[PDB]
C-alpha cells in the first residue's frame, strides 16, 4: 500500500534507563541508529553490549511486528515445551485475528495466516526458566494497536492453561518501550542471552522495528 513505507533502520539504547532526553538528542553514549549489518558487527565488536530496540520516533512512524515477551519462570520437558509452544501460536494467533477484526477491520484469515506462517523464537540460555521473544514476522501493525490490545492479551494470560501464554509480559506494549536485541545481555551483572533458533538466522528476523513488507505480509491497525 502507497501509504505505508517500511524502516530498515533499527534504533537501540546501550543500556537501561536511557533518559528522555538522550534518546531525544541522540547521545552516542546511550543510544544509536544502526542498519542490521552494521548491528551485527557492533555486537561483533562489543561482546559486553546491552542492546534494547526501541522506537526511533514513534509519534512520526510507528509500524512494528506484533511480538510478545515470555517470562515463564519454571523449566519446563522438552516435550511439554514443544507441545505448548505449538499451542501457543494457535491460542496467540486466534486472540489477535479476533481483536483485528472487531477493533481493526481486519481479514481474520490473513491475520491468521501470515502470524502462524512465519514467526521467529528466542531462547534463552537461563535453563532455570523458559522464556523467549516471538517476533511475527510477516504481521504489522501500530504500536498504538498493540496498546490497545494490552488488556485483551492479559484477559488472555488469565485465562489460559498453556503455561507459555499464562506468561505473556503485556507490560511491554508501551510507549518508548524496549526489547532487548538478540545474542546481548541484560545488564553488566547477567551472562545470560538469549539465542537464534533455526529456520531464522538473520539478525532482522528478531526485530520487532524491521519493517520490510511484501505481497505476504499482512497490516492492521485501530478503526
Ligand atoms: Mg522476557
Ligand atoms: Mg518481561
Amino acid at each position: 500500500d502507497a501509504a505505508i513505507r517500511g524502516n530498515d533502520v533499527i534504533f537501540v539504547l546501550k543500556t537501561i534507563g536511557v533518559p528522555s532526553a538522550c534518546r531525544q538528542n541522540e547521545d552516542p553514549r546511550f543510544v544509536e541508529a544502526f542498519k542490521c549489518d552494521e548491528l551485527e558487527r557492533y555486537i561483533e565488536n562489543n561482546p559486553e553490549c546491552t542492546l534494547f530496540e526501541s522506537l526511533r520516533d514513534e509519534e512520526a512512524y510507528s509500524i512494528v511486528r506484533i511480538f510478545m515477551d515470555v517470562d515463564l519462570d519454571a523449566c519446563l520437558d522438552e516435550i511439554d515445551y514443544l507441545t505448548a509452544i505449538q499451542d501457543f501460536i494457535i491460542e496467540v494467533s486466534n486472540c489477535v485475528a479476533r481483536f483485528a477484526f472487531t477493533e481493526c477491520g481486519a481479514i481474520h484469515e490473513n491475520v491468521i495466516k501470515s502470524m502462524r506462517s512465519n514467526f521467529s523464537l528466542t531462547k534463552s540460555t537461563n535453563r532455570d526458566k523458559t522464556s523467549f521473544h516471538i517476533i511475527f514476522l510477516d504481521t504489522y501493525t501500530t504500536m498504538d494497536t498493540l496498546i490497545a490490545m494490552k488488556r485483551t492479551l492479559l484477559e488472555l494470560s488469565r485465562s489460559s492453561e498453556n503455561p507459555l501464554t499464562r506468561s505473556i509480559d503485556t507490560a511491554v506494549y508501551r510507549r518508548k518501550t524496549t526489547l532487548r536485541v538478540v545474542g546481548t545481555r541484560k545488564n553488566p551483572n547477567c551472562d545470560t542471552i538469549h539465542v537464534m533458533q533455526p529456520p531464522h538466522d538473520n539478525i532482522e528476523d528478531y526485530l520487532f522495528t524491521y519493517v520490510d513488507m511484501n505481497n505476504n505480509s499482512y497490516y492492521f491497525s485501530l478503526q
